[PDB]
Formats: C-alpha cells, structure tokens, sequence
C-alpha cells in the first residue's frame, strides 16, 4: 500500500482513479489547503485562539455585519496577542492573516424576544421608521428604503437565511402572505431574489469600516455582494494609496455576481464562493456549479478561492459533523479551493477547535486524493498562451517535483510572488515561502500549499550566504513539521543574483 | 494574424487529428537541425576537399562500411575525415565534431564473380534452372547456369522448396533439388545477376558466427583506430551483442555499440538486444528481404518506439533517398520517408549509397537537413512529452527529474535554447531523451563524448578547449557563455532570447542539479 | 498466441504505446479498406492486362489527358469496361470499376543537354515550336513574361532542370541540368500563372467525360472555389452526378483550400507538381493537413505520385517507398494512387499487388480507437441522424469485434457516413445504383456491391434479399462465415432518407 494515494496518482483515466482511492493510504502530514476561521464569543479569547492556531487557523475572519469598531479592535488585538505568544520560536512560529469580512449592501429586520408567522398567515412589511423596535406577526420592519421599487406583484421576500419566505401581494409599504413560516427573530437578513438590488455597493458604514481596516493593518477585505468590476474598484478606492497591498476578495452571492464573474475575477485579488446568500438569491441545487465554476476559473487565473460557509454547520451542536458535511469539506478540495472556511462553528459554537481539527483532517486525505497529473496536464493547457518565464520556472519546477516525488518545494520570496505562480501548478508537496516581509507571509495563506515561514535573521553581505540562510531555515522548518528528514529531496527556488526579479534557479536538494 | 514558427499554432491542439489538421506550409522552421546525420563515406565522398563539404552540409557521423574494403583503404577514409573535421578547428565556436563508425561485415552471404566470357551480368530467367555450387573452381566464374557462393554449410540449412535470395531481394530461386554439395534451383523472379551480390535465406536458421574472424580483426582494428561507435549487423540475440562487447574488450569500453536489427529474430528478440545494446540501428535493407517488404514500417515503428521509451538512440536506415545516386532531387515517397521517421522519434536517419558512390551526395546530405526541420516542428511535442512521462512514471530518478523540469519549462517560455554542462553526457543524454523542440547545446570538455553526442536527437555538441578555471564559478560560467557565442554565431538565437542552462552547482555532482531561465547576453 | 489485426496494440492507451506494440507476427485481415486508383497507359491499356489489374486490386481507372486524344481514351476506357464486365457473370464476385477523367488544366510545356551556368534564350515564337536547341527553347504560355521576374526560376521536366530569369523573350542561366527532351513540363512556383483554369482544351474533354458516362473528375491546378464551379458549369445538367475531386498541386491551392474542400466532392494530393510548386520538404506538411481535412468533412481524399516509382523499373520497391505508402494509410487517405507505374512501367501489376499488401498491413496498426474519439469531437457541432447512426454502428462494430457493416444505400450517402466514422472492419455496401457503386471506392472500408434484382412488393422481402446477398459476398471473399457478428444498417421503412435501423446479427 503506497501512502499519500500514490496508486490512484498513476492511473490512466479519472474512473480508474477513483476505483483505486485507498482508505488504508495514509496522507502525508503537510496541509496543503489554507483554513479561515471566523472569530466570535466562541473563539474571542487569546487562550481560545492559541489553540485555534495550534489546530490548524491560518486567518481570522471578523464579520462587520455586527460589532462596533472597539470590539473588532480588541478581537484583532487578541489574535494578534495569541499569535505573537510563538514569535519567539522562528522554527514553529506561524504568521496569522487578519480579514475584514464588510456588511455590504445587507437588507435586514428590526426588533421586536421573538414572534411567529404561520403559513398562509398576512404579514406587513413596512419603512415607516417608528416601528423599528415594534415588530410582531402582524408588522414587519426592514431598514431597505426603496425596497417598493424594485419588487413586482407576486415577487418573494425570504427572512431570516432564507428560512422563511413571503409573496408581495399588494403595494412606501407591502401586504404579504406567508409562504413558508418559522419563528421570527431580531435582525435578521432578508433577501429579494430576481429583484436588481439598488444599495450601494459601498455605504458610509463600509466606508468607514473599510477605512478602519486600513489603520488596523488587516492583510484582506471580504467584500461582500459584489455584482460587478466597479464594486471591486470602488472598495478599491477606500483603501487607498496607504492600503494598496491589501488584497480584495470578492464574495459571490447573488446571480449578478455569478453572470459577471470573469470581469470581477480580473479586478479583484481573489474570490470567495459565498455559498450562503448564493444559496437564496439563486436555487439551492444550482449552488454547487457556481462553486465549482467560480473554483475552476480562479485555478485558470491563479488566484485565490475560498470554497465557505455552513461547511460543517451540525458542528456548532455536535462534536462530530455529518457525513454531509464530510464529503462538502472534501470535494471542496477535490474542486480546487484554495481555502476553506468556517463561520457559525466557530464563531460561536459548541465545539470551535473541532471544527478547526475536522477541516485539518479532511484536507489532507482530499489532497492525496486530487488526480495531479491531469489537473496539472489542464493548468498547463489553460495557461497555455502565456510564456511568462516565472510560470516556466514554476512548471517546471512541479513537474521536477512530481517525476521524483520530492518532499517539499522551497521558495524564497519577497512579494510572495514566486510561490503564488508554483502554488497555481499545484504540487503534492508543501510550498514551504521563505520570505522578510510578514505582510507576504500572512497573505500567502491565500493560496494552496504554501506553508509561509518567517525569516527575521539580518541580510548577510555574501548573496550565496544569504540564500542558504533561508532554504536551511526551510529544511529547518520542513523537518520539525514532519514535512521531510536527512535524506530525502526537495525541490529548492532561488533568485540568482540579488537583481533577479523572481526564483530563476531550481534545484534537487538533498535535506541535511 | 501572425504564422508561428515551428508548427507552434499546431502545437497547441488538443487531438492528434487537430495537429495534422493545423500543419502549415508557411510555418517556416527554425535554424536548428535536431536529427542526426550519418552518411556512408565511399569512392562519392572519400576526398578530402568533398568531407569538408559534407560537414557543411550537415554530416554529424561518417560511416565505414567493413562489408567491403580493406583496412588499409578505411584508414586512409578515417585519415581523411579527421583531416576534414579539423580543417575547422581553428575557429572553437563554429567547429562541429563528427564521429567516426565501424560497419561490421557480420554474416554475409555473398556470391562471386561473374565470368569473362559473354555479357558482363548474365540474365536469370523465370523457370530457368540455375544450379549453386561451392566449388571454388567456379568462385570467378559464375553464369546462368552456376552460381557459387561463400556460405560454405548452406546445404544444412535449406530445404527442397527454400527461396534463396539474390540482390537486394531482387531475383529469388526455389531450391527444387537437394545435393550434398550443391543445390539445383528454379528461377522465380528473373533479372541481370553482377558480381558479388547479397544473398538472403529468410526460412532458414543461418549458423554463421555472429562475430567471424574478419569481424573480430576489424573490430580490433576498430579499437586502435579510435572509432567512436560501432554499428554491428544481423545481432539476433543479447548474446551476439554481448560477444562485439567482449572482443571491444577494456581498451573499447566506452565505444558504443548499436545493434542492426534486418532479421526476424532481432525483431523478436528486440527487448533483451536492446537492454545489452548501447542504441539500435533499423537496418531496413536486410530487414525488408528478411521479413515481408510490407511489414517493414511496423518493425520500424515499434522500434523507434521502444528506444525513445528507454532513451537509447535509434538510426532509421536504407534507401531514404535512395533516388537521388542519379537524380538531383528525391521522389515524393523518399521524401515522406525521411519526414515520418522524424516524426517517428528517429534520433538519427542515414544515407547509404547516396554519399557512398551516388552522383549527389553533398546534395543528398542537404535534402535530410532540410526535412529533418520540418518534421522536427511538426512532431506533437505536448503529447510525446506526455507519454515519454507515463511509460518513465515507474522512475522517480533525479536527473529525470531535472530533465523533465527543463523540457517543461522550455515549451512554456519557448526557450531558443537548452544548455547542458556535461563530461560522460549522461546528463544531456537525459534531456534529449524527453524531446524539447529547441536545440539541446552540450558543452563537454571530452572529447569522444562530443562525438557520441550526435546519437542522440537535438544535442548540439561543443567542444571545451579552456583549462579547469580554479573557481568552480567561473569554470561554470566560462562553458555557458561559450554555448551562448556558438549559439549566437550558428543563427540559433540572440540577444533578448531566453535558454534553459543546466550545471552542476559544485564540483561533486554527478549529474546537473541547477536548472536556470538565462536571457542570452 | 498473438492476437490478429494489431489489436494488442489496439488496446494500448497512448500513441507510444501503440507503436511500441506494433506487430510483425501479427496478422492483418482479408479485406482492404484503401481504395486503389491506377493510372492507364500503354503499359495497361490491353484488356488482359486490365483483368489482372482488376484481380490484384485496381478500383479505379484513371486517363490522364495531358496526353493523348478523345480517340485514344475512348479505347482505353472501352478496355476498361469489357475487363471489368467480364466478371458480371458472378454478382457476388464481381467488383464494380470506377473511371476518371483527369484533366490537363493549365499546363505550361516546351517544344521538341543543358550545362549549368550556361544562357539559354527562352521564346514564345511559334516558329521554333519543333525545334528547340541548346541555345533556343520554346514554350506555350504567351502571358509568361508579365508574370515572371528577375531572379525569378523555371523548372523544366518534372522540375529536373533549373533556369533563374535574368531579362525581358526571356533569357536564362541554367542551374540544375540534363538531358532535355521533347514536350516537359515547364513549373514557375510563386508567380501567380494566369491560364484559364478550364481551357477550351478542357472543357471539350469535360464534355467528353459526360458522353463517356465517368464517375469522377479530376481537375488539375485547382487554385479557388471559383474554379471548382467553373468545372462543376460545365458538366452541366447532364453531368451533375459526377464527382468532382479537386487536385492540390500548387501553393494558392492549400492557401485556399478550405473554399476548395467546401466547393469540391473530393482531394487529390497531387504531390508531383507540389513538389516543384513548394519547397519538396514541405510536401508532408499540405499532404497531412489536407488528408486530416478531408478526413473531418467526410469527403474522399487520393494521396498520389511516386508513392512506388522505382516499380516502373524494379520488381520490389525500395524501403522510402513501402513506408510512404503506410504511412499515406496511417495519415487517413481514403485512396492511393500509382501513375507511372502502372500507365508505362514494367511491373504494372506487382505495383498493384503491393498497394494492396502495403495497405492492410497499415489499417490494422491504425490507432482506431483514438482516431474515431478525434472524429466525433471535430464533427460535434453536427447532430444529422444518419452521422448519429453511423458513429453509432462504428462504435458497436469496435466493441464486438465485428466483422464487417453492411450497409443499403441508393445515394451512397449513408454509406459515407460510416466510412467517415473509420471502422477497422470493411463496409459491404448494396446499391442497385450501378454509378453510385463506382464512386464508393472513393471511401476508405467501402466495398460495393451491386444489386442486378428488380424491386420487391414488400418492403421487408426487398431488405432481407439485399442483406443476403451481402452475406453471400462476404462469405464468398472469406471476410466473414458462420457464426460471426456483422452490424447491419438499413431502412425502416421505404421512405426513410437514410438507414434508421441498426442490428447486430449472426451470420448464417
Ligand atoms: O501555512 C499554513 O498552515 C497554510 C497551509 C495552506 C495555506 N497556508
Ligand atoms: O550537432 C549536430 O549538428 C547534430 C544535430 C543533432 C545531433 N547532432
Ligand atoms: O472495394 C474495394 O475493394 C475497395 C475498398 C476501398 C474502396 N473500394
Ligand atoms: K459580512
Ligand atoms: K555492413
Ligand atoms: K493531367
Ligand atoms: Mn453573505
Ligand atoms: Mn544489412
Ligand atoms: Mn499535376
Ligand atoms: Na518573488
Ligand atoms: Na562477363
Ligand atoms: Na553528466
Ligand atoms: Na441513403
């Protein structure tokens, strides 16, 4: 039995592959797909997120659709505080992503405690502001002024993710009836699919909040509802000239986004299936070819993916999550996500670290379990017009990787830029980045299989000396890992000379 | 729209079907020439003043055909081509090594001469019966009625109803009486008899040595003459190779053996000659007499096709512009035939009669030259690549390795160039192996291992003159900047360009382990 | 045990593999799937000579008409029809005979020993059109010096003889030369020739064609589309069924030739001529293209010339030209062409022979499986009912080993689309139309036969009496015998346009 799915990996086609995927293959050790974690009451604590680090966090997630400024500010302050507790050990240390996750254009309901709304039941949906704090089953307050120009007669109304919905029966206000009933609660979302939104793409409130990324040092924005190219330049925008190395991710999540898709890919930094709100704006069992659309297309351009949300959802109850659930984590890395994320299960479930260790554990069989071969064969015929000599560098490099089946590929970087191109050709192996610049090394979580290390040692005077600083620091870093031991290969990607402007040097490398 | 170069419009589709379907006439070919080229040298192409314009027109590897000829004339052929060779020598940069190559006589079945008296060839004609005899009385005298041959046993090995073969396959007899000494035959396809004429028995086990007398003296000879390779015919086993590489012996270890393969049982033996062999040569004359004309391709195919898989260099040999001994230009088939071996994956293809006594042979060396590059753009690189990858999967080797990641990284910039530092050339050997489409530029300081390099599909060998610089560094980038001055200068690229360069990065390895991306100064 | 027909390598998964498994002890099959067409001359023109060419495997007759008059072909085409009628007698054994009009087209030729370096004066004079010297050629074409440049060449005899131009009359400085004799063929590459495509001199022998009751047309020097409707006018009304294949022979012809196939019922790869018109290494690269492109619109495609030249001479042919051939059949060419050898050689029939015996070999080590996937994807767009069916049948016949499609065709049509679709086993296709049975050899696997039986008054009893008679034929040339599989297409009922029905069945 060859480890790591090597029996499947020599298969001629995809339905051999599978016939042949071994449940006594181990995985290897190395997690090749970045895990974010939303950060709540659950996991707020320096103690919590220590352990949040230890079980697999590579970023955190802080949703500014609720919180003020002073608590994001103290959440970001604990992440910081709990991951700068290993700054001491550069072998272990891991660098840690912050990211802003906006509210966007969001429609949601006032207060009331709860209600409940039957079947069949009217309901009034009303903008008359006094009644704010006054809804019940009767009356119905959602903070969306213009919502009466943008709906038809019979068009639906969803509250509260979806779980309930309403048809417009008649029209500054709307006489519904109850479709499907659930009990209703304060503030919650409310969607109008088929209904061309007119809220800005960027609020005050996001202005500000984006604003406040830029003075916290946040490395990433999840931009929320983004529907076309000038949502991205608009966020864009906000961050600045101070803020321009910031990466936006855009979320997915509404059919606007989806039909746009190529032109918000081009202007934004990475993307984000945010299956949530993709799941009602558009049919739920349409979500699965927009996440394997929207995957597929950010592996062909080489940017960053993030498959998320309700994941492994059973989890903020259970210990252990469904087999739902399994499979969902899995062929979101079997589709090529660079990143998966949580949110309720860790945000403010039961069992945080579980969810964490869950989605560390599924990776890994998952990544073993990828046909490279092919998927490489594919990459490389999408990449095809481009003869970029980083990308040469970087292909041929995975190749060498492959054929030998090397332990790990070592890249030193400075803009990240390097590994970004290796990571898109996607190698077994880990891409373990060594790199100076820290916002590089948080942001290069963003892509499948970079492992990034934090090199802090001065510059040495000699280049050569310099450059076997850091691959040691990497074979240092690969072994206590468990990545690699004395003996075994590694693919090594260096500049020549200090001028050279990417890794134009590759090398097998026996570990010491 | 813009035509690429190189067939690359046609490189990038995604069937077979589509790549021939994409093939274009006005995608001119580059400069390179990938295939090697080996030429028999003969009274066509002996003088010295004719070699060097052989050499200009593209010959890598002269051949000595020891079927004919004593020592004393192939020393003064050898003379001659060295003499040639070094003619060049004076300018490093543009000087091209050239092999030299020992065809061995092997067991061959000749007849003898043809009489005083009469036409000077007799006519055998269809049902006319021709009687053979090993009497020596009649070894200058044979005619219509009695031919002698030199294969003393025949009779042992021939039944009543045998065809024996008689010139290139051209006239057959049917043995139609059987005595001890003597056969007495019929005549199925007539035509004019000459004087000592090849004679083939396909239905017969032959018990000639693989190895005789004059071959083990010629190959001795071979030895002291510093002959580059040796080219062995009719190897039907493993242990007829094994039996040239004992006679080689320790001063001849390093000189290659390639087994010719013109009987049935090389075919069917292939595999075990081949893993004793050091290449293999389709030597299709004998071979299309041996076995049916018709099943020559197959044969030829499967062949190049096992020692692309095993990265050991195949000759596609005999009659490729067979036309062109009399006429200026070749036919459409001889044409067709030297492009479909390249595409086949031939690391070589050869020229027989057409340098060895033909009316044109500068203009039969030029002919290959110029279809080897076509070809060469018009193989489909991405799916070779592909499928050298699969049938090697099994090896996780280092060098491997770093040749697979060097050919990649070559098709994605379209590199004009690789670059190899190389002593044994095991490593440039290896590159060539996974077939990039730019030229493969060796940089050795071995000589011989410069010659042998020619074997090999796109390696451009360049002899180092230069002492070992002290500084590995500078002994790295001495050899580097050499392959980048002969490059330049042989039209292959220029400033701006980009060139795969594989070294070793100290002195210690024993195989390159630093792929770069270099732009040429 | 080796397994028949190449299919160990049949089942490989790569091209490498493929050709790695290739195998001399492997062998082919009866049947012969690769249409030849040969050239009629003096050396083939006598009827028993022409019922040996008939037996060792000619399809198709071809006149070249660069030579000869209407009186001469009408003799050789008479030959033709008595040697092949003379089998009529057996309709199972009998093999229907195609016969091909190739016109002249706009030829270039000399009059009635030349050194290199040596001035020669070139002159369009008609006063010197029987005698022409060292010193002093003549020629046909009158617009040549406003065509021709400085530095420009002209080849002379089957592109032999090389002359650059050096001054406007025209006089030259020999480069390649030999010895010269009486009416060469006289080649100008890259200047654009302004000849009528069809002459008076073709349209009369067009109009002959017609009369004569041809299957095919071959039109030389097709440059455009407009030149196929040109021929296609005037064959006219009457001469509509006739096959039209369009010969590519010089640079504008595969510069254009998209229009041309779209334009055209059929390709010759005429490589003679393309050889003197394009550098001749290059003469693979437009063979395999256009083969490919014929192969993907599923119309006919003829690789010809010197595919066996040294057989005009020699009794086996030397290896370039065994390996040419093969690999014509490996490229897909639904036809092979022999001129020379068989038109004026002296081993007419050995040429022939060895076609035939060159072909099979060659269909066998086809990488069929890949070849039919690489035909579907192209053809994809496409979702014609018959195509449908006929990818349907080749896949089926694959599966089981089958050993041949019989196929019911009036049009010829349904049978096409198999033969497109490249089965490895032959295509017994029944036509009562006698014409539609001769232009069949065009398709690579079509094996035509003609049914002699009137109509029957039911429909099913007319069906089963056509399919039995394929059996016949089969069973009678050793394709297949009792207890094999065939896949069998045929109509449902009788107003279907097309074979709707499809079986595998037992042969009795
Ligand atoms: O460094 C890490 O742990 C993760 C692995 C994939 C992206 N970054
Ligand atoms: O260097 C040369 O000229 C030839 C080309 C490939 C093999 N050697
Ligand atoms: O019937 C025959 O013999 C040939 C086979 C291909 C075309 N016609
Ligand atoms: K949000
Ligand atoms: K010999
Ligand atoms: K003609
Ligand atoms: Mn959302
Ligand atoms: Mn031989
Ligand atoms: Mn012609
Ligand atoms: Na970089
Ligand atoms: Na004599
Ligand atoms: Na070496
Ligand atoms: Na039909």
């Amino acid at each position: 039995i060859q480890t790591q799915q090597l029996h499947a990996a020599m298969a001629d086609t995809f339905l051999e592959h599978k016939c042949r995927l071994d449940i006594d293959s181990a995985p290897i050790t190395a997690r090749n797909t970045g895990i974010i974690c939303t950060i709540g009451p659950a996991s707020r604590s320096v103690e919590t997120l220590k352990e949040m680090i230890k079980s697999g966090m590579n970023v955190a997630r802080m949703n500014f659709s609720h919180g003020t400024h002073e608590y994001h500010a103290e959440t970001i302050k604990n992440v910081r505080t709990a991951t700068e507790s290993f700054a001491s050990d550069p072998i272990l240390y891991r660098p840690v992503a912050v990211a802003l996750d906006t509210k966007g254009p969001e429609i949601r309901t006032g207060l009331i405690a709860e209600v409940e709304l039957k079947k069949g039941a009217t309901l009034k949906i009303t903008l008359d502001n006094a009644y704010m704090e006054k809804c019940d089953e009767n009356i119905l307050w959602l903070d969306y002024k213009n919502i009466c120009k943008v709906v038809d007669v019979g068009s639906k109304v969803y509250v509260d993710d979806g779980l309930i919905s309403l048809q417009v029966k008649q029209k500054d206000f709307l006489v519904t009836e109850v479709e499907n009933g659930g009990f209703l609660g304060s503030k919650k979302g409310v969607n109008l699919p088929g209904a061309a939104v007119d809220l800005p793409a960027v609020s005050e409130k996001d202005i500000q909040d984006l604003k406040f990324g830029v003075e916290q040092d946040v490395d990433m924005v999840f931009a929320s509802f983004i529907r076309k190219a000038a949502d991205v330049h608009e966020v864009r925008k906000i961050l600045g000239e101070k803020g321009k190395n910031i990466k936006i991710i855009s979320k997915i999540e509404n059919h606007e986004g989806v039909r746009r898709f190529d032109e918000i890919l081009e202007a934004s930094d990475g993307i984000m299936v945010a299956r949530g709100d993709l799941g009602i704006e558009i049919p739920a069992e349409k979500v699965f070819l927009a996440q394997k659309m929207i995957i597929g297309r950010c592996n062909r351009a080489g940017k960053p993916v993030i498959c998320a949300t309700q994941m492994l959802e059973s989890m903020i109850k259970k210990p252990r999550p469904t087999r739902a659930e399994g499979s969902d984590v899995a062929n979101a890395v079997l589709d090529g996500a660079d990143c998966i994320m949580l949110s309720g299960e860790t945000a403010k479930g039961d069992y945080p670290l579980e969810a964490v260790r869950m989605q560390h554990l599924i990776a890994r069989e998952a990544e073993a379990a990828m046909f490279h071969r092919k998927l490489f064969e594919e990459l490389a015929r999408a990449s095809s017009q481009s003869t970029d000599l980083m990308e040469a560098m970087a292909m041929g490099s995975v190749e060498a990787s492959y054929k030998c089946l090397a332990a790990a590929l070592i890249v030193l970087t400075e803009s990240g830029r390097s590994a970004h191109q290796v990571a898109r050709y996607r190698p077994r192996a880990p891409i373990i980045a060594v790199t100076r610049n820290h916002q590089t090394a948080r942001q290069a979580h963003l892509y499948r299989g970079i492992f990034p290390v934090v090199c802090k040692d001065p510059v040495q005077e000699a280049w050569a000396e310099d450059v076997d600083l850091r691959v040691n620091l990497a074979m240092n870093v690969g072994k206590a890992r468990g990545f690699f031991k004395k003996g075994d290969v590694v693919i090594v990607l260096t500049g020549w000379r200090p001028g050279s402007g990417f890794t134009n040097t590759m090398r097998v490398v026996p570990v010491p």
